């Protein structure tokens, strides 16, 4: 922790808001999808209400002063902002809203982080082909240069796309977010083409038309599991590992931060399989000259939101086979001494290793982490002696970072002020530094000891 050096907690619209269909607000993703059940979400549960932060939004304000945050990372509801997806319909009550969230932090002197979007298209969009259309593009354009006028006078730091990777890859390539058709080996690439395009004209329109007289700074967040060779010094493994980071991650930043163009592997990789079961063209769509230019250098800092490590080994896609963007040769799976919970299995080094990794990439840059976290199943809470320690570990070799490999961090955000709506885990398990009870209609937020814990932390 060196500088005046940014302590945050992340919610996201949807996970936290409730208020699905209150005040104007028009149907989201998630609204139609949580409503179709099947065993899509557990339990069938839905974020019609989740935290209530649309209605109790002191109750956050409250935790963010009793945390002592000097930031707050929070995301715009599309569809409460435009109920229709453009501008042609604009909800005021959706605008006092945020706008109240922004004023009540400036007011506590904290300073607001802001997703224009996070995991939850405008069903109107979406029925138009979301990001698998190219008319996407001038929609999230659109949408974004609305949300700097609206808000930007005061809001100066903004994430665009959250987590565009894990966007493309669950809403499109395996299908488990919605539109949720699973589309292995096209829908992911097809996804990222777009939301690399919108990420980068919703950039440039914020260089060209806010910049000047706002003075803020734009980027996009990115998921990173670091990966490590199953077997070290086995060769295979140790560029197999490699190249599954260039295709999860690289496979955005490149173009973004550096040359505006697809890393070369997996352009090669792809296309070479695309031949394949004889697709007349790559999977892995092809950025005009004209494009690159447009991409390249179109992001102010970079954004990580980092949760786990795998072990990675070779995988000959012998028999060529459908994408899954895995047969791009790899297999992943933890080493077996490590501690879980669902996914995330506890490997605080790999933030470390990433964070070296990406001042080696992209030319040191300014980065932020605007996520990083560990849930708990329901229940365990409380006094959550586990999971502190956890976070613990994660600072330490954050502290590392910063001092022994000189890597320019200037934020930590936590994955979460409130225990909240997990998509398809639903309530059942919760990432909250603020515990929240879902079965009564107040919706209390009782700090857990890392809450009480963090808060120290913030020197
Ligand atoms: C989640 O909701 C779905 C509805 O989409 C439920 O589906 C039902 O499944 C039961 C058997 O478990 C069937 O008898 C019903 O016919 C199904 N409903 C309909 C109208 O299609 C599902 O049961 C729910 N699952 C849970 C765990 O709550």
């Amino acid at each position: 922790f060196p500088a005046g050096f940014g302590w945050a907690a992340a919610t996201a619209a949807y996970q936290v808001e409730g208020g699905w269909d209150a005040d104007g607000k028009g149907p989201c993703v998630w609204d139609t999808f949580t409503h179709q059940g099947g065993e899509r979400v557990f339990k069938n549960q839905t974020g019609d209400v989740a935290c209530g932060s649309y209605t109790l939004w002191e109750e956050d304000l409250k935790c963010i002063k009793q945390l002592g945050l000097t930031h707050y990372r929070f995301s715009l509801s599309w569809s409460r902002l435009l109920p229709d997806g453009t501008t042609g319909f604009i909800n005021q009550k959706g605008i006092d809203y945020y706008n109240k969230i922004i004023d009540d932090l400036l007011k506590n002197g904290v300073t607001p982080i802001v997703t224009l979007y996070h995991f939850d298209l405008p069903q109107t969009l979406e029925d138009q082909g979301g990001w698998l259309s190219e008319a996407i593009i001038e929609s999230f354009d659109k949408y974004a240069q609305f949300c700097f006028s609206t808000f930007g006078d005061r809001v100066k730091q903004w994430i665009t796309i959250n987590e565009a990777n894990v966007l493309s890859v669950m809403s499109y390539d395996l299908g488990m977010f919605p539109p949720g058709i699973p589309h292995f080996g096209t829908g992911g690439y097809q996804a990222a083409h777009n939301l690399i395009k919108a990420h980068a004209r919703s950039w440039h329109s914020y260089d060209s038309l806010f910049r000047k007289k706002q003075k803020g700074m734009v980027s996009l967040s990115l998921f990173a599991v670091w990966l490590e060779p199953a077997d070290p010094n086995s060769v295979s493994d140790q560029e197999a590992a490699k190249r599954a980071i260039t295709f999860h991650l690289d496979l955005f930043a490149k173009p973004i931060f550096i040359d505006g163009d697809y890393p070369e592997v997996v352009k090669s990789q792809i296309a070479s399989m695309s031949q394949k079961q004889g697709y007349p063209s790559s999977r892995l769509p092809e950025f005009t000259e004209e494009e690159k230019k447009m991409i390249k250098g179109t992001a102010d800092f970079f954004a990580v939101q980092y949760y786990t490590t795998r072990l990675i080994k070779y995988q000959e896609n012998k028999k060529g086979e459908l994408g899954i963007l895995q047969d791009a040769e790899i297999e992943f799976f933890p080493d077996p001494s490590w501690i879980n919970v669902d996914w995330i299995y506890v490997v605080p080094w790999g933030v470390c290793k990433l964070l070296k990794y990406i001042k080696d990439t992209y030319n040191n840059p300014v980065i932020y982490i605007t996520e990083n976290g560990f849930p708990q199943s329901d229940p365990a809470p409380l006094d959550d002696t586990q999971r502190w320690e956890y976070f613990r570990q994660t600072f330490q070799e954050l502290f590392k970072a910063i001092q022994l490999d000189k890597v320019n961090l200037q934020v930590y955000c936590a994955w979460s002020l409130l225990d909240n709506f997990e998509w398809n885990q639903g309530y059942s398990s919760r990432f909250g530094l603020f515990h929240v009870d879902f079965e009564d209609p107040a919706r209390p937020r009782v700090p857990y000891t890392s809450a009480k814990e963090y808060a120290k932390i913030i020197r």
